[PDB]
């Protein structure tokens, strides 16, 4: 799974995200949207955004960013014993928002992109390794809840 070591590496980086959750949150959405624009159409609420600047000015794009990462950090914190935190997520995304898993891959990549950007120092070869596996765990588990809800896969 993740070694005990791999978890503490994960939890160390995340201590960085927790000093600025709304700020990290906002960049990962803009990352996502400007990297894979199609993702944007999934948000009624942000489809009105026509540029990065308009994305950076958006107070609600910021609040939503804080919501994604607060919720991803309560999961990460469980260090793979996240069953109760993941279900509802998998429920809304699968049954209400209709998010394909590949989209989950997309945001995973934007999240590494943001850490790599803001914390090169704090995010070396090992923290990179740790985080990428913490996210693939998260993706795998979403995927499988998907599959059980009889959704797309
Ligand atoms: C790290 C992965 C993600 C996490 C933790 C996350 C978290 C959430 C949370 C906590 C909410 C509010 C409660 C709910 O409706 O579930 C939400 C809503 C939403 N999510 Fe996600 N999300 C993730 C990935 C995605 C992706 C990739 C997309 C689209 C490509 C997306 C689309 C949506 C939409 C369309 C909504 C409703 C937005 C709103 O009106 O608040 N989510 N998400």
């Amino acid at each position: 799974g993740l070694s005990d070591g791999e978890w503490q590496l994960v939890l160390n980086v995340w201590g960085k995200v927790e000093a600025d959750v709304a700020g990290h949150g906002q960049e990962v959405l803009i990352r996502l949207f400007k990297g894979h624009p199609e993702t944007l159409e999934k948000f009624d609420r942000f489809k009105h955004l026509k540029s990065e600047d308009e994305m950076k000015a958006s107070e609600d794009l910021k609040k939503h960013g804080n919501t994604v990462l607060t919720a991803l950090g309560g999961i990460l914190k469980k260090k793979g014993h996240h069953e109760a935190e993941l279900t509802p997520l998998a429920q809304s995304h699968a049954t209400k928002h209709k998010i394909p898993v590949k989209y989950l891959e997309f945001i995973s990549e934007a999240i590494i992109q943001v850490l790599q950007s803001k914390h090169p120092g704090d995010f070396g070869a090992d923290a990179q390794g740790a985080m990428s596996k913490a996210l693939e765990l998260f993706r795998n588990d979403m995927a499988a809840k998907y599959k059980e809800l009889g959704f797309q896969g």
